[PDB]
């Protein structure tokens, strides 16, 4: 039921998933600066150059897309999910606290982009926690407890 109720907020993030998702990157990098470091491909890079940056956009894209494909997914959640977890733990390595991080994020600019009402953001915010909790019992399943 919350991943349908997101989508129906979901129509101007698929719209335009390179705009959003460089607000997503910004917004993240702006509010919590040691998630960019996390990215070595954006590490460095001046704050106010970022709104701009096509490659810092392009991935906030591929960020959004894979959420949406969750969203819409008729199949196996894990089918998707458990990859996720596999990347992120070790090629990656990205503490578990950075995705309720860039889901605050998400939530903000939904609520600013989207229309995201108070019963959109409590169905986002549980589709978050869904999502969170099984990447963290995944890596928990490859040794990652930190
Ligand atoms: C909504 C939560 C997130 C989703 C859906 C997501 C999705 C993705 C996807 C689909 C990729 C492509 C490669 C792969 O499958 O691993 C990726 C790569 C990556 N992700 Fe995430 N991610 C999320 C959160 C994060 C966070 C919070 C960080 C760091 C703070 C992070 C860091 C990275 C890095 C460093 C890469 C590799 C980028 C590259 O080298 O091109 N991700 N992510």
């Amino acid at each position: 039921a919350d991943f349908d109720a997101v989508l129906k907020c979901w129509g101007p993030v698929e719209a335009d998933y390179t705009t959003i998702g460089g607000l997503v990157l910004t917004r993240l990098f702006k509010e919590h600066p040691e998630t960019q470091k996390l990215f070595p491909k954006f590490a460095g890079i001046a704050q106010a150059d970022i709104a701009g940056n096509a490659a810092v956009s392009a991935h906030g894209a591929t960020v959004l897309k894979k959420l949406g494909e969750l969203l819409k997914a008729k199949g196996s959640h894990a089918a998707i999910l458990k990859p996720l977890a596999n990347s992120h733990a070790t090629k990656h390595k990205i503490p578990i606290n950075n995705f309720k991080l860039i889901s605050e994020v998400l939530v903000k600019v939904m609520q600013e982009k989207a229309g995201l009402d108070a019963g959109g953001q409590t169905a986002l915010r549980n589709v978050m926690g869904i999502i969170i909790a099984d990447l963290e019992a995944n890596y928990k399943e490859l040794g990652f407890s930190g």
